[PDB]
């Protein structure tokens, strides 16, 4: 299976990306079971809160952008499962009420692996297993904007504990951890989804790739 | 007259900074004509819209971060009246209706004057008036926050139209015409107003003026 | 019509030598002058012909290479344009040791794939319109300083203190005013160079692509 | 109590002249030895001693003196501690050129103001919590790696390419690992460096106002 590993700062535009990279491929018109290339998010793997920990998460005063609140070790047993080919289960995160769900999802073997995530890059272990690192680079002004817009609109938050989450955890983890991390991408595509000779530059390889 | 030009992106904290100053320079505490330090904001010379315009700005679609907005001809004859000691009046700015009130405000002759504004230091005839010029420099997410709060508690504006008008007009204006001013100031104080220690650098400057 | 493809980035970022590599990978360097299907055009082959006057200073380092006036644009536009259209061109054949355009010229026969790169090459919004993709080799000002020290010391002949001077008075100065500006009309931003196996692979699968038809 | 005022910047940043220039303005070179009222600490005075490897990898420019472990950061902290207890204390000399300590060494007195200066002086919590004004003296990467080159070669008498090789290599990272984290810990903000005459003069003012009362 070929790997590609998406990084990027927060609302920078990694899952756009992802999604119109598959939808321009025409996985969207193809059986879940028949899909020759997936896409696999980070966030699935946030660790499960501890009682403290949700009270603070529900303060907006739980750091959901440092390393540790990532199972790293979940998310490398599980990628090296599927680079061996294996069928695996994910869990589902809940970004409203920053928990699990009992449901997990069923990820089969394809041809292409979309990994994305803020620390997509930040285990070496992880890194290695990518053929490919992109890294969505844009703006911090310009990605808070889009944040405030989307928890509003997709993760039930409220403004002033969006910017307060932000300014306060968000903003120094990225500098401190993500940033970091972008001298190990291979490709830097600036501003997002709506950068189509870029994303189409990606489709073509990809497609090389199924081919 | 001693002049003290602050200049630096939408709400690094310009205006804080100079209130700061001069409060613990104890000038709240003495009478309006008995004042030493005066502080004159650059947005109070913003033209005066024309019915297009103003129907933009309605709908956050008019541009008052490039240059023109500003009545750079006021400006200067303003400053320069103000550096032979003269008495002015200056126009009073109402961010609410976009518009000026028929109420100006009499500055009478102080020993030292701080003008702070977006573009403080994008005329080099304003720029060469000012004895010290200061930057205060603040990252663009942490700015933009603080301007989301301010704009929706203090000018009358909708988040939605904020992040619009943001994107824009404000983020492009700032990099084409307010950044490349900062190489011009003598000093940069990061943050803001809660930079203590620049601040009160500042105020036993200006103290030893006053003496 | 031929694919324009466009490459910019500061004085020795290895925008250069990527487009080598790709076309080296291409394997264009073995087909015949005129059956050529990617080809290489450089910003630097237009510069301006320079007076008495101008040349001295630029033997001292004095005369600034680096401002948009340096070079020919009309001659680049017409160029590329005559390019777009299917038409040979004759492309001048810049000196940097003696600061002049040599007699002798390079003719382009029309090609599928160009590749056009300059430290301006994003500067003219004419010019950016022309290409379907435009690259942007990123790497830093003091890696490149140094890359640019050794290279003009032993390859174009300038003395140490000349080439500082040189760079902290015009290159500097101009690559932050007229080519850092450009850097958001980039598709692509491609880091570390002729180095970057990865996005120089990249790139040459989607030229294959494109001439595969 | 003395007042401690710590200054940093990256290499060649003019961190060293413009301390220099603010104790001369503020007629310090004219006082006694013993009557000094402002000295100047340099963290490079704290460079560690080098074994017999590790300076053939100096001479060579293979050795990091850029990484915090470079420097003796107990005897820095002890000393600066010792310092604002006023007590006199003992200074090792530096010597760039032979990469080595001097027998001869340079006795502090007490002072009532304090200027440290290093690449990495707020690199330590502990240090910069002994600071009652942190100064940052910034100035561009590539602006730096000039100065340098020249400053070596001229003063510290080093090859030009082994310079590069050595910045390249350890300064560059060390500065954008160690260095870049630290300057959202400063107060202030100096450009321009040593020529700076108003944030200069400013400080010089400051400093004068606190040695008045
Ligand atoms: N070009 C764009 N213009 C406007 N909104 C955008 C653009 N690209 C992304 N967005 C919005 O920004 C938000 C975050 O983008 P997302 O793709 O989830 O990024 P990430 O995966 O990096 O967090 C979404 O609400 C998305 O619709
Ligand atoms: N340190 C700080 N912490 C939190 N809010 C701040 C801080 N400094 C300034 N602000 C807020 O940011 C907004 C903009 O600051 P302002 O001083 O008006 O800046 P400017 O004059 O540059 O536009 C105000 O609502 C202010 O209260
Ligand atoms: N990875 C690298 N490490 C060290 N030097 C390099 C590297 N890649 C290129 N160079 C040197 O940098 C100089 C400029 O590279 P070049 O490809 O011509 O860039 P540009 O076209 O942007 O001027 C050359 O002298 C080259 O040998
Ligand atoms: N304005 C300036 N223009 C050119 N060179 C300068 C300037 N200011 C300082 N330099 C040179 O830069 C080098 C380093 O300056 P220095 O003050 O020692 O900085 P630092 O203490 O940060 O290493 C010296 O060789 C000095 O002569
Ligand atoms: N329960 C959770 C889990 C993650 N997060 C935020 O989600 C982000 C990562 O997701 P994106 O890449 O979708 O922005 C982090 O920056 C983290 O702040 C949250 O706000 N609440
Ligand atoms: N009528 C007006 C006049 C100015 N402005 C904004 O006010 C800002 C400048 O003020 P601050 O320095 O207070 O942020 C600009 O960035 C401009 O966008 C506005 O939003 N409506
Ligand atoms: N005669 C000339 C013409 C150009 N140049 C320099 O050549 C550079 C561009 O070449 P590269 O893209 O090969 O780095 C410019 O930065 C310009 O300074 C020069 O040093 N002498
Ligand atoms: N023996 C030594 C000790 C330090 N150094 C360099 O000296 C520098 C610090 O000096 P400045 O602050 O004077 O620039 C570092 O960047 C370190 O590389 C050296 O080149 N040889
Ligand atoms: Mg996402
Ligand atoms: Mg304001
Ligand atoms: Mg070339
Ligand atoms: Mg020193």
């Amino acid at each position: 299976p070929f790997l590609i590993g998406v990084s990027g700062g927060t609302a920078s535009g990694k899952s756009s990306v992802c999604a119109k990279i598959v939808q321009l491929l025409g996985q969207n018109e193809v059986d879940y079971r028949q899909k020759q290339v997936v896409i696999l998010s980070q966030d699935s793997f946030y660790r499960v809160l501890t009682s403290e920990q949700k009270a603070k998460a529900l303060k907006g005063q739980f750091n959901f952008d440092h390393p540790d609140a990532f199972d790293n070790e979940l998310i490398l047993k599980t990628l090296k499962e599927i680079t061996e080919g294996k069928t695996v289960q994910i869990p589902v995160y809940d970004f409203v009420s920053h928990s699990r769900k009992e449901e997990t999802v069923t990820v089969y073997p394809a041809d292409v692996v979309l990994f994305e995530g803020i620390l997509a890059f930040y285990s070496q272990e992880v890194r290695d297993l990518f053929q490919m690192k992109l890294f969505v680079d844009t703006d911090a002004d310009t990605r808070l904007s889009r944040r405030v817009l989307r928890d509003i609109s997709e993760r039930g938050r409220d403004l002033e504990q969006i910017l307060s989450q932000y300014i306060t955890f968000v903003k120094p983890a990225f500098e401190e951890f993500c940033l970091p991390t972008k001298k190990y991408a291979d490709v830097i595509i600036p501003r997002g989804a709506d950068n189509l000779v870029a994303i189409n530059l990606i489709v073509q390889h990809i497609q090389d790739i199924l081919n």
